[PDB]
DNA sequence: TGCATCCGTGAGTCGGGTAATAACGGCCTGTACGCGTCCGTTTCCGGCACCCCAAATGAACCGTCCCTGGCTCCAAGGTGAACTCTGGGCGACGAGTGTT
């Protein structure tokens, strides 16, 4: 928003900003590494026909990807029920 | 600095075809198909303006392809006689033969 309609941000308005979104960035980042053990025990089911393991670990990934964009935490659900759905 | 440890080519010649998984609503659209209507086309019914067109209806008609007329000038049918066989008619002569 304040790309185009905003005002010359100084460094104090500015570094904090960026840093925020770098931090939320990484954080994103951790969760998956977290849950790509979730990923392959729900992938190790579908094999045995036309695709390889590996194919099916990272199209678990992707989906993996997928529920953490569209998770919520308000909700108070554990994270791997729904990411379970995201990923089959 | 060997040294085991893979590691990369053989090794010839002309009956067919064999299987698995949670997945389920719900929205979009898109290309193909299915309706109703209108207009160019085109194709013929019968009309001329007449275009005339023509095979069919009167002549001659003249050469010619048929009739009738007379005339021969001859070669075939009718009129002879003989004759050389053609055939029958006449006659004599001779042995194999009916008989006591």
């Amino acid at each position: 928003e304040l790309s185009e309609r905003g005002e010359k941000l100084p460094a104090a308005q500015r570094r904090d900003m960026m840093w925020i979104c770098r931090d939320g960035d990484r954080a994103k980042n951790h969760l998956l590494e977290a849950n790509l053990r979730l990923v392959v025990s729900l992938a190790k089911r579908y094999t045995g026909r036309g695709m390889a393991f590996l194919d099916l670990i990272q199209e678990g990934n992707l989906g993996l990807i997928r529920a953490v964009e569209k998770f919520d935490y308000t909700k108070g659900y554990k994270f791997s029920t729904y990411a379970t759905w995201w990923i089959r």
